[PDB]
């Protein structure tokens, strides 16, 4: 079975819906992308898995191979994108468009096209001919949970030399990122009337109580760790919600915050949870059973690619291009935890979950090359 | 699209392309070279066919892709050796497997080493390639070696390094001596054996020539030495002499047929020297009479140095060591270009003889060998 031409296949892609939400009725199955993957790797001549990815709504990981023995690349990326508001789209997200140098479409840019350049590149490539193993891995959940990764990583055998994550980066290399931690931290007050307000407990008090805690550790994260390559250079922490209470004149009987934290790599999520409980400690301590901190997505360390590897050496010379590093969280620190990685792909992160998404056709040729130039170094010598 | 492996190599086989000093056996190789340069073309190669001077209507075949410094050469020769009929038990022309081996004419030497070239290529993007390769077909090897000879003194090309595919069971080979076979001729002058003195008597000149000439052979095995070949000196060699009518005539001609190997690092104008040197009291006391004819090309020793980096891929490669021979072929000629080995599949022991087959079990290495030779010096 002959592989269709790049832009049927980038058509295929953007034409089978993949959105992963929280919310089950906007939550996609990625079995239908997965399965279209799957056979074209299958078709190309590989060896394909596709496992049920446990704990999920009937997603599915799918691991494409070509040979055996040790090393060899690993390209990956994630199958689900993220939803649509079909208020702001002036177009069939579902179907790709190109207009002006650009092609539209949901997950384009995050991150569709690069399985599409992905399968191009290899058309004619003879996978008996390789000496070292190629491996592709195609990921579930990664807008929501990470699920897909994490499990594969939690699980996988292999150890491959290096991998490359093609998220949209304007196909700059980048090295490291920051970690991101989600967090409800919920407070149980009691009711009564505003008459008489030392007769319940307040939650906004005891929430103010939990948030001076909170400043504290945001102050002390951004006194104590520093990184200047980061545009951001401390690890950062946010206020993005807060809800409570019925009326002016009952007492508060309940409160929740919701907050984020942004590490920088090297810090454990053991570390940073210990922080935030001790932060914590002396509200749970005075009212206990009362304060509860709840995930509102599992969380994600920092990660960053060591040096003198030669992934770097090869694609910075392939780009004339140095590493960069973003603030931003992707699969990487678990994909990191078999092997050196780098996030490298087309498109950019400005046109990332946006109202009509596109790709830049310019993009094309040069992801091309820098595809069947990382498959030649790494697979073929 | 090329035909299949072995499509090419039948066809080629089944092109006549012997070479023969006898015009009546001789055939013209043009049809071999027109199957190559169509089939190099096929592959977007820019290929030159150029009449080689001299010869019987022979051709060779430069096929070139890429442009400026370097490279790899890639070089064989299109003619085979005759065939004795009564000795071959299948058709010379038609490519047959048997157990393993596949029989014909020139399958080990040396027609084999193009197909497997073409093969090597077939899905190879010459487009991509960041430094020239180059495809060299002579004509006349088995003879005069005279494509060879035309080509080393015309091309201005200089490749990095260059490998000519004859059969050497894929196992490396960096040196050989050389070859050089003269007739000494002495004109006498007759006269009847009861009056010496009115005469000149060849066999007695030849007499003093070869006193001369076994000094000079006892010089050459004493003075020079290469510890890999078997006979570690170069050797010369008496093999023929004819003079004179009869016991009761003075002897009015002598001539004597010999040969000298050199060792590689000699070149042909020091041995000439040495002989003409070792020659020189008989010359200088009879003027005009002592000529010195050569009864084929002669052929300089080769060596390429140990240590090349081309040495270095293919023992890698090959996990075979290199070795000498003592046999010659036209790497002297192409090592004035660039650093040279002989190597490719077949053996020698099936070379020149009936029956004559290259076993398949060659095919795999031989093309992984070309490919990574072509990657190693051609593609980055
Ligand atoms: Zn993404
Ligand atoms: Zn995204
Ligand atoms: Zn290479
Ligand atoms: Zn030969
Ligand atoms: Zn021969």
């Amino acid at each position: 079975n002959k592989l269709p031409p790049f832009i049927e296949i980038y058509r295929a892609l953007i034409a089978t819906p993949s959105i992963s939400a929280t919310e089950e009725a906007l939550d996609q199955s990625n079995a239908d992308l997965i399965t279209l993957l799957a056979d074209w790797f299958k078709d190309l001549g590989f060896n394909v898995e596709v496992q049920p990815v446990p704990g999920t709504r009937n997603k599915f990981n799918m691991l494409a191979s070509t040979g055996q023995g040790a090393g060899g690349l690993l390209l990956a990326g994630h199958t689900d994108t993220v939803p649509f508001d079909d208020g702001r789209w002036t177009r069939d997200p579902f179907t790709l468009t190109e207009h002006d140098g650009k092609l539209y479409g949901l997950g384009t840019a995050d991150m569709k096209g690069f399985f599409a350049f992905i399968l191009d590149a290899l058309r004619d490539v003879d996978v008996t001919k390789l000496k070292k193993p190629l491996y592709i891995l195609a990921t579930a959940d990664e807008e929501t949970s990470m699920a897909g990764a994490r499990y594969f990583a939690e699980t996988t055998a292999l150890r491959p030399d290096c991998a490359i994550i093609g998220e949209p980066t304007s196909l700059q290399p980048v090295r490291a990122h920051k970690g991101h931690i989600s967090n409800a931290i919920r407070i149980q007050g009691q009711s009564g009337h505003s008459s008489d307000p030392a007769r319940g407990v307040n939650a906004i008090e005891l929430m103010h109580d939990a948030i001076g805690h909170i400043l504290q550790l945001r102050d002390n994260l951004k006194e104590r760790y520093h990184y200047e390559a980061f545009t951001v250079p401390y690890p950062t922490l946010n206020l993005g919600h807060i809800h409570g209470g019925d009326a002016s004149n009952r007492i508060c009987a309940w409160c929740e915050l919701h907050m984020d934290i942004r590490p920088l790599p090297g810090m454990t999520l053991n570390e940073l949870n210990g922080l935030l409980n001790d932060a914590l400690a002396p509200v749970s301590e005075r009212w206990p059973g009362r304060l509860t901190v709840d995930e509102l997505h599992p969380p994600i360390p920092g990660y960053e690619c060591p040096p003198n590897h030669q992934l770097v050496e090869v694609v910075e010379k392939l780009l004339g291009a140095k590493t960069e590093v973003v603030n931003y969280c992707t699969e990487a620190p678990f994909i990191q935890t078999l092997c050196p990685t780098l996030v490298l792909g087309p498109g950019s992160i400005n046109q990332a979950h946006q109202p009509d998404e596109y790709l830049e056709t310019r993009f094309i040729k040069p992801t091309r090359e820098l595809i069947t130039q990382v498959i030649h170094h790494f697979c073929w010598h």
